[PDB]
Protein backbone atom coordinates (compact mmCIF):
# COMPACT_ATOMS: atom_id res chain seq x y z
CA UNK A 1 0.00 0.00 0.00
CA UNK A 2 0.94 3.38 -1.27
CA UNK A 3 1.15 5.76 1.94
CA UNK A 4 0.54 9.34 1.49
CA UNK A 5 3.36 11.48 2.23
CA UNK A 6 3.48 14.03 4.75
CA UNK A 7 2.06 17.54 4.21
CA UNK A 8 3.60 20.56 2.86
CA UNK A 9 3.80 19.21 -0.66
CA UNK A 10 4.69 22.16 -2.96
CA UNK A 11 3.65 21.77 -6.17
CA UNK A 12 5.56 24.27 -8.60
CA UNK A 13 5.22 24.01 -12.17
CA UNK A 14 4.41 27.26 -12.63
CA UNK A 15 5.18 30.60 -11.28
CA UNK A 16 2.25 30.41 -8.81
CA UNK A 17 3.00 27.42 -6.29
CA UNK A 18 0.71 25.89 -4.42
CA UNK A 19 0.88 23.56 -1.01
CA UNK A 20 -0.55 20.54 -0.97
CA UNK A 21 -1.64 18.56 2.19
CA UNK A 22 -3.06 15.29 2.59
CA UNK A 23 -4.04 15.70 6.07
CA UNK A 24 -6.87 17.78 5.10
CA UNK A 25 -8.28 15.67 1.99
CA UNK A 26 -8.97 12.94 4.77
CA UNK A 27 -12.37 12.36 3.19
CA UNK A 28 -11.71 12.25 -0.19
CA UNK A 29 -10.82 8.57 -1.41
CA UNK A 30 -7.01 8.53 -3.08
CA UNK A 31 -8.64 7.49 -6.51
CA UNK A 32 -10.36 11.10 -7.14
CA UNK A 33 -7.07 12.69 -7.61
CA UNK A 34 -4.89 9.53 -7.98
CA UNK A 35 -7.16 8.59 -10.80
CA UNK A 36 -7.63 5.09 -13.04
CA UNK A 37 -5.28 5.05 -15.72
CA UNK A 38 -5.03 1.99 -17.71
CA UNK A 39 -7.52 0.04 -15.48
CA UNK A 40 -5.31 1.30 -12.21
CA UNK A 41 -5.26 4.06 -10.15
CA UNK A 42 -1.72 6.35 -10.89
CA UNK A 43 0.75 7.49 -8.64
CA UNK A 44 3.35 9.41 -10.19
CA UNK A 45 3.07 13.52 -10.64
CA UNK A 46 0.47 14.63 -12.79
CA UNK A 47 2.58 16.80 -15.02
CA UNK A 48 4.46 13.76 -15.54
CA UNK A 49 5.94 13.04 -19.16
CA UNK A 50 2.53 12.03 -21.41
CA UNK A 51 0.03 12.62 -18.62
CA UNK A 52 -0.92 16.45 -18.26
CA UNK A 53 2.78 18.01 -19.25
CA UNK A 54 1.01 20.70 -21.23
CA UNK A 55 2.46 23.93 -19.69
CA UNK A 56 -0.20 26.25 -22.25
CA UNK A 57 -2.48 27.49 -20.10
CA UNK A 58 -4.78 28.51 -23.11
CA UNK A 59 -5.25 25.07 -23.76
CA UNK A 60 -8.35 23.08 -22.94
CA UNK A 61 -8.04 18.56 -23.80
CA UNK A 62 -6.87 16.39 -21.02
CA UNK A 63 -3.33 17.11 -21.24
CA UNK A 64 -3.89 20.04 -19.93
CA UNK A 65 -1.79 21.12 -16.54
CA UNK A 66 -3.53 24.16 -16.11
CA UNK A 67 -6.93 23.04 -17.16
CA UNK A 68 -6.95 19.99 -14.58
CA UNK A 69 -6.37 22.26 -11.71
CA UNK A 70 -8.80 24.97 -12.95
CA UNK A 71 -11.61 23.57 -15.09
CA UNK A 72 -15.10 22.30 -14.48
CA UNK A 73 -16.43 19.73 -16.99
CA UNK A 74 -13.81 17.18 -16.68
CA UNK A 75 -14.58 13.56 -15.81
CA UNK A 76 -12.46 13.65 -12.91
CA UNK A 77 -12.97 16.63 -10.50
CA UNK A 78 -10.31 19.46 -10.52
CA UNK A 79 -9.41 21.02 -7.22
CA UNK A 80 -11.11 24.41 -8.18
CA UNK A 81 -14.21 22.20 -9.48
CA UNK A 82 -14.28 20.19 -6.32
CA UNK A 83 -13.72 23.11 -4.26
CA UNK A 84 -16.64 24.74 -6.00
CA UNK A 85 -19.09 21.71 -4.88
CA UNK A 86 -17.45 22.00 -1.27
CA UNK A 87 -18.18 25.93 -0.66
CA UNK A 88 -21.35 25.99 -1.92
CA UNK A 89 -22.77 29.75 -1.82
CA UNK A 90 -21.49 30.13 1.32
CA UNK A 91 -19.04 33.47 1.05
CA UNK A 92 -16.27 32.17 3.37
CA UNK A 93 -15.67 29.18 2.29
CA UNK A 94 -15.78 30.40 -1.44
CA UNK A 95 -13.30 32.97 -0.74
CA UNK A 96 -10.59 30.15 1.22
CA UNK A 97 -11.63 27.54 -1.36
CA UNK A 98 -12.17 29.12 -4.79
CA UNK A 99 -10.47 32.29 -4.57
CA UNK A 100 -7.55 33.51 -6.83
CA UNK A 101 -6.41 36.09 -4.64
CA UNK A 102 -6.14 35.99 -0.90
CA UNK A 103 -7.64 32.03 -1.28
CA UNK A 104 -5.75 29.23 0.71
CA UNK A 105 -4.48 28.37 -2.34
CA UNK A 106 -2.97 31.42 -4.03
CA UNK A 107 -2.03 34.76 -2.08
C1 LIG B 1 -10.28 31.09 -11.30
C2 LIG B 1 -9.54 30.99 -10.17
C3 LIG B 1 -7.99 30.99 -10.19
C4 LIG B 1 -7.15 31.67 -10.97
C5 LIG B 1 -7.47 32.67 -12.11
C6 LIG B 1 -5.84 31.07 -10.80
C7 LIG B 1 -4.77 31.30 -11.63
C8 LIG B 1 -3.65 30.45 -11.69
C9 LIG B 1 -2.54 30.68 -12.58
C10 LIG B 1 -2.55 31.93 -13.48
C11 LIG B 1 -1.58 29.80 -12.27
C12 LIG B 1 -0.24 29.57 -12.99
C13 LIG B 1 -0.30 28.83 -14.34
C14 LIG B 1 0.89 29.13 -15.28
O1 LIG B 1 1.33 30.29 -15.29
O2 LIG B 1 1.11 28.25 -16.13
C15 LIG B 1 -2.13 28.89 -11.30
C16 LIG B 1 -1.57 27.72 -10.82
C17 LIG B 1 -2.17 26.81 -9.94
N1 LIG B 1 -3.41 27.00 -9.33
FE1 LIG B 1 -4.63 28.57 -9.55
N2 LIG B 1 -5.91 30.10 -9.77
C18 LIG B 1 -7.18 30.16 -9.29
C19 LIG B 1 -7.58 29.45 -8.18
C20 LIG B 1 -7.00 28.37 -7.59
C21 LIG B 1 -7.39 27.66 -6.42
C22 LIG B 1 -8.55 28.10 -5.48
C23 LIG B 1 -6.71 26.51 -6.39
C24 LIG B 1 -6.84 25.27 -5.47
C25 LIG B 1 -7.93 24.64 -5.01
C26 LIG B 1 -5.64 26.66 -7.37
C27 LIG B 1 -4.74 25.66 -7.74
C28 LIG B 1 -3.66 25.89 -8.57
C29 LIG B 1 -2.62 24.89 -8.84
C30 LIG B 1 -2.56 23.58 -8.03
C31 LIG B 1 -1.69 25.49 -9.61
C32 LIG B 1 -0.33 24.93 -10.06
C33 LIG B 1 0.86 24.99 -9.13
C34 LIG B 1 2.23 24.79 -9.71
O3 LIG B 1 2.58 23.65 -10.06
O4 LIG B 1 2.99 25.77 -9.83
N3 LIG B 1 -5.89 27.74 -8.20
N4 LIG B 1 -3.40 29.33 -10.93
C1 LIG C 1 -3.90 7.70 1.37
C2 LIG C 1 -4.46 8.46 0.42
C3 LIG C 1 -3.65 8.79 -0.88
C4 LIG C 1 -2.54 8.18 -1.34
C5 LIG C 1 -2.01 6.77 -0.98
C6 LIG C 1 -1.68 9.22 -1.83
C7 LIG C 1 -0.36 9.06 -2.12
C8 LIG C 1 0.45 10.01 -2.71
C9 LIG C 1 1.82 9.83 -3.09
C10 LIG C 1 2.59 8.48 -2.91
C11 LIG C 1 2.22 10.95 -3.66
C12 LIG C 1 3.67 11.33 -4.15
C13 LIG C 1 3.85 10.99 -5.62
C14 LIG C 1 5.13 11.41 -6.26
O1 LIG C 1 5.48 12.61 -6.09
O2 LIG C 1 5.89 10.44 -6.62
C15 LIG C 1 1.13 11.88 -3.68
C16 LIG C 1 1.13 13.20 -4.10
C17 LIG C 1 0.04 14.09 -4.16
N1 LIG C 1 -1.26 13.66 -3.92
FE1 LIG C 1 -1.85 11.99 -3.04
N2 LIG C 1 -2.43 10.40 -1.98
C18 LIG C 1 -3.72 10.05 -1.57
C19 LIG C 1 -4.81 10.91 -1.62
C20 LIG C 1 -4.80 12.14 -2.26
C21 LIG C 1 -5.97 12.97 -2.49
C22 LIG C 1 -7.37 12.66 -1.95
C23 LIG C 1 -5.62 14.00 -3.27
C24 LIG C 1 -6.37 15.39 -3.42
C25 LIG C 1 -7.56 15.71 -2.93
C26 LIG C 1 -4.18 13.89 -3.50
C27 LIG C 1 -3.49 14.66 -4.40
C28 LIG C 1 -2.11 14.61 -4.51
C29 LIG C 1 -1.31 15.61 -5.14
C30 LIG C 1 -1.96 16.72 -6.00
C31 LIG C 1 -0.02 15.25 -5.01
C32 LIG C 1 1.24 15.88 -5.67
C33 LIG C 1 1.41 15.41 -7.15
C34 LIG C 1 2.49 16.12 -7.89
O3 LIG C 1 3.33 16.64 -7.10
O4 LIG C 1 2.39 16.42 -9.11
N3 LIG C 1 -3.73 12.72 -2.92
N4 LIG C 1 0.07 11.32 -2.92
C1 LIG D 1 -2.72 13.90 -8.61
C2 LIG D 1 -2.70 13.51 -9.87
C3 LIG D 1 -3.39 13.96 -11.14
C4 LIG D 1 -4.34 14.90 -11.31
C5 LIG D 1 -4.78 16.01 -10.34
C6 LIG D 1 -5.02 14.63 -12.57
C7 LIG D 1 -6.15 15.25 -13.02
C8 LIG D 1 -7.01 14.85 -14.04
C9 LIG D 1 -8.30 15.39 -14.43
C10 LIG D 1 -9.04 16.58 -13.75
C11 LIG D 1 -8.68 14.73 -15.52
C12 LIG D 1 -9.89 14.94 -16.46
C13 LIG D 1 -9.45 15.90 -17.63
C14 LIG D 1 -10.59 16.22 -18.53
O1 LIG D 1 -11.61 15.50 -18.40
O2 LIG D 1 -10.43 17.05 -19.45
C15 LIG D 1 -7.65 13.77 -15.87
C16 LIG D 1 -7.74 12.89 -16.94
C17 LIG D 1 -6.65 12.14 -17.38
N1 LIG D 1 -5.43 12.05 -16.75
FE1 LIG D 1 -4.90 12.77 -14.95
N2 LIG D 1 -4.35 13.61 -13.23
C18 LIG D 1 -3.32 13.22 -12.40
C19 LIG D 1 -2.48 12.13 -12.68
C20 LIG D 1 -2.35 11.47 -13.91
C21 LIG D 1 -1.16 10.88 -14.47
C22 LIG D 1 0.10 10.59 -13.64
C23 LIG D 1 -1.49 10.37 -15.66
C24 LIG D 1 -0.71 9.44 -16.61
C25 LIG D 1 -0.32 8.20 -16.23
C26 LIG D 1 -2.81 10.84 -15.99
C27 LIG D 1 -3.39 10.73 -17.22
C28 LIG D 1 -4.67 11.14 -17.52
C29 LIG D 1 -5.46 10.69 -18.62
C30 LIG D 1 -5.01 9.55 -19.56
C31 LIG D 1 -6.65 11.26 -18.52
C32 LIG D 1 -7.99 10.90 -19.25
C33 LIG D 1 -8.62 9.78 -18.33
C34 LIG D 1 -9.74 9.06 -18.98
O3 LIG D 1 -10.05 9.50 -20.12
O4 LIG D 1 -10.21 8.05 -18.38
N3 LIG D 1 -3.31 11.55 -14.90
N4 LIG D 1 -6.63 13.83 -14.95
C1 LIG E 1 -4.13 19.57 -6.39
C2 LIG E 1 -5.24 19.42 -5.67
C3 LIG E 1 -6.05 20.50 -4.87
C4 LIG E 1 -5.61 21.63 -4.29
C5 LIG E 1 -4.21 22.24 -4.68
C6 LIG E 1 -6.24 21.73 -2.99
C7 LIG E 1 -5.97 22.67 -2.00
C8 LIG E 1 -6.54 22.54 -0.73
C9 LIG E 1 -6.45 23.65 0.23
C10 LIG E 1 -5.25 24.65 0.11
C11 LIG E 1 -7.25 23.37 1.24
C12 LIG E 1 -7.41 24.10 2.61
C13 LIG E 1 -6.74 23.37 3.81
C14 LIG E 1 -5.26 23.25 3.71
O1 LIG E 1 -4.59 24.28 3.47
O2 LIG E 1 -4.74 22.16 3.34
C15 LIG E 1 -8.11 22.30 0.85
C16 LIG E 1 -9.32 21.96 1.46
C17 LIG E 1 -10.10 20.85 1.13
N1 LIG E 1 -10.22 20.42 -0.22
FE1 LIG E 1 -8.76 20.65 -1.59
N2 LIG E 1 -7.41 20.97 -3.03
C18 LIG E 1 -7.26 20.15 -4.15
C19 LIG E 1 -8.11 19.17 -4.52
C20 LIG E 1 -9.40 19.02 -4.08
C21 LIG E 1 -10.29 18.02 -4.57
C22 LIG E 1 -10.07 17.37 -5.98
C23 LIG E 1 -11.19 17.77 -3.64
C24 LIG E 1 -12.07 16.50 -3.53
C25 LIG E 1 -12.49 15.83 -4.66
C26 LIG E 1 -10.94 18.66 -2.53
C27 LIG E 1 -11.58 18.71 -1.30
C28 LIG E 1 -11.28 19.52 -0.22
C29 LIG E 1 -11.98 19.63 1.04
C30 LIG E 1 -13.26 18.84 1.43
C31 LIG E 1 -11.25 20.39 1.86
C32 LIG E 1 -11.59 20.92 3.30
C33 LIG E 1 -12.46 22.22 3.32
C34 LIG E 1 -12.68 22.82 4.70
O3 LIG E 1 -11.95 22.32 5.64
O4 LIG E 1 -12.66 24.11 4.77
N3 LIG E 1 -9.79 19.37 -2.80
N4 LIG E 1 -7.80 21.96 -0.45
Amino acid sequence: APKAPADGLKMEATKQPVVFNHSTHKSVKCGDCHHPVNGKEDYRKCGTAGCHDSMDKKDKSAKGYYHVMHDKNTKFKSCVGCHVEVAGADAAKKKDLTGCKKSKCHE
